[PDB]
């Protein structure tokens, strides 16, 4: 009876997805698929794989499912299908512990973009007073980097960078005075020891415009994308999904009811 469904993701995204020693992948989206496929009671391979043809794998039948933190976007719902998202994406301020800036009063708020707006504004400018004339650091090409241009133009300098790290160097540095980042990359990369006195400050904004992440399927497979969202929706519900994001990220992702069927 069961079936037997070949998952795909990336192996190097930590602590998303990523390698072992021979060939033992881990990770969040690992500990999900196992827990999503128990719910779905089906027998599923994790197979890691270049991005490149993951893809023409998957509408090829080599694959049936993916799941590497893929963003929902309307180019990719032409071509393929998706299941309802399992992680929404999220963004939050880092600062140096022994600076003034570290005592933002919006910790340890969570203010959703789509459905509480309202408090969102309100925090946003809270901020923009508090950071007034601030340098802050950010990745270029981002939803952060989009989310600092929109709201925090003009109050702060802002420095697009190329990577995290790099952005996460100049903060211990000084050289800017805070960071703006997915609070799941943003947690981790504060736990590396030559980034010791950091830590995450104001409150965690989720949102649409930051995206969500959900299963990459075949746009013709209604049954497996049926199967994966009442498995997700369980996995929400139950809060199997909050224990594993903080367990991985120190942040909870789980996502919100408006982004349904
Ligand atoms: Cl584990
Ligand atoms: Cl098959
Ligand atoms: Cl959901």
């Amino acid at each position: 009876q069961e079936k037997s469904i070949t998952i795909a993701t990336e192996g190097g995204y930590a602590p998303w997805n990523f390698s072992g020693p021979g060939g033992k992948l881990d990770g969040f989206e690992i500990d999900l698929a196992n827990a999503l496929c128990e719910k779905m009671k089906a027998k599923c391979q994790i197979v890691a794989q270049n991005w490149d043809g993951i893809m023409p794998s998957l509408t090829g039948k080599k694959y049936d499912a993916i799941m590497a933190a893929m963003s929902v976007t309307p180019k990719r719902q032409e071509v393929i299908g998706f299941s309802i998202p399992y992680a929404a994406g999220i963004n939050g301020f880092a600062v140096m512990g022994d600076s003034k800036l570290a005592e933002m009063p919006g910790l340890g708020e969570t203010y959703s973009l789509d459905s509480q707006a309202d408090a969102a504004k309100k925090a946003i400018a809270d901020i923009s007073s508090f950071l007034n004339g601030t340098t802050v650091g950010v990745q270029g090409s981002t939803t952060a980097s989009t989310f600092l241009d929109k709201y925090f133009k003009g109050s702060v300098d802002i420095k697009e960078y190329k990577s995290v790290e790099e952005h996460n160097l100049d903060l211990t540095s000084g050289r800017l005075d805070a960071v703006l980042a997915n609070a799941t990359v943003l947690a981790a990369a504060i736990e590396k020891p030559e980034m010791k006195g950091a830590k995450l400050v104001g409150p965690l904004f989720s949102g649409g415009e930051f995206g969500v992440v959900a299963v990459g399927l075949r746009k013709e497979d209604t049954a497996l994308k049926a199967d994966f969202d009442a498995a997700i929706k369980a996995a929400s519900e139950d809060g199997t999904i909050k224990t594993l994001s903080l367990k991985w990220f120190k942040v909870d992702v789980t996502p919100q009811h408006h982004h349904h069927h």
